[PDB]
């Protein structure tokens, strides 16, 4: 994105560097009192919390680049209990304490307002996977996160859509109840397991069953969605 | 009241924004209009909807006074989604502005920025933490939930439990009268969380419904832990 690497400037420009994290790494967790806003550049994280039996809920993915601020901007008080932790091998993220965070933004209107509408992205993102999943359950669900993948990371090749993603990314990203769904799927020709990669070759039932996130994508990441459609 | 929404309504009209007076039924934007706005909503209760191909109408979220729902983004002023929003409550007051105008509002006064801002930002912990209740005890979490922040919001401790100060037409609409919801709440109401009283409802288990819905219960303290604190 433009957006994006003009906002990596503008950090820099005041002297805030980049940080590099390697896979497993929190680049903010739940049990730390200053909260953070992160500018994820490049890489793969996922949100996360824990429980007291240490149960770890996954609650979101993030890729670079966007935006996750982990405090109210405000109030500087904690949104809620998360963590923030790279799954892809390496990601680079500027970390910014809020408090400073607001220095910054007050001095420049350009990229308030694409912070702000990351926070958009997330809010809509969240709503249309509900949407999804009440029309056509966790089917719409998986739907939705092969979708996605297809349009983020999808190549055209004679044998489908080649999920460029490194090996062990795609089993961060979870491959019972579960585990069915993908078998019926394969078991149909919509995705095939070849040449250590991964491919899509049904795209249009994925849309079928995931029709407000392709919606979504389409409204949030037009150009993205245009490279499958 | 909420002291940085009024500043904010303040600063609207400062500017030369009249509010508009709408009643139940009316959508003040919907998912047809090329034209995409701001949402100011002062007073009343509403919901988001969307509409399928078959013409259901599916609630997807609800909002009260005083927040901000906003149709478009606010660089590109295109849609954020095909979404109506319904007044539910009797009538509602809002402020309309256009998308283009909200920009030059918040440029020239940065506290007011920060109030839409954090609007947002807790619209986005409320989804993660109703996706992480349904995760883990699916539908009756999101349930107890929604009676978890309906009962901190209008909830009144009485000796017959919590009194929830809402009209009994607005508490029962609160997938429209789905026979899984239906049956979920009425287990609530058969095993006397939630009651029938002298032409109100009062919430006589407030435990079970935190139980259930933890993790709306942390974001109802983190976002607002002074009403929180007032039934804890
Ligand atoms: C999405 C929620 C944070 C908004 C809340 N229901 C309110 O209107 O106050
Ligand atoms: C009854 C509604 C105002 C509740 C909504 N989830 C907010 O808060
Ligand atoms: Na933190
Ligand atoms: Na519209």
């Amino acid at each position: 994105n433009a957006q994006a690497e003009e906002f990596k400037k503008y950090l820099e420009t005041n002297g805030i560097k980049p940080k590099q994290f390697h896979k497993k790494e929190l680049i903010f967790n739940q049990w730390d009192p200053q909260e953070y806003c992160i500018f994820l550049y490049d890489g793969i994280t996922k949100l996360t919390s824990i429980s007291e039996n240490g149960t770890i809920m996954n609650l979101q993915y993030y890729k670079g680049a966007f935006v996750i601020m982990s405090g109210f901007i405000d109030t500087e008080t904690s949104v809620g209990y998360y963590n923030l932790e790279v799954i892809s091998e390496q990601a680079t993220a500027y970390v910014i304490k809020i408090n400073e965070l607001k220095e910054l933004l007050s001095k420049n209107l350009t990229h308030f307002f694409y912070v702000f509408q990351t926070l958009q992205k997330q809010v809509s993102y969240s709503l249309a996977k509900f949407n999804d999943f009440s029309i056509n359950g966790k089917l719409g669900s998986i739907c939705g996160q092969l979708l996605i993948l297809t349009y983020v990371y999808g190549k055209e090749t004679p044998d489908g859509i080649k999920i460029t993603l490194d090996n062990l990314t795609m089993q961060e990203l979870g491959y019972s109840a579960v585990s069915r769904i993908i078998s019926k799927l394969k078991q149909e020709k919509v995705i095939v397991y070849k040449n250590s990669c991964f491919y899509v070759q049904n795209l249009d039932y994925l849309k079928r069953y995931a029709p407000k996130l392709d919606e979504w994508f389409y409204l949030a990441c037009p150009a993205t969605w245009g490279k499958l459609n």
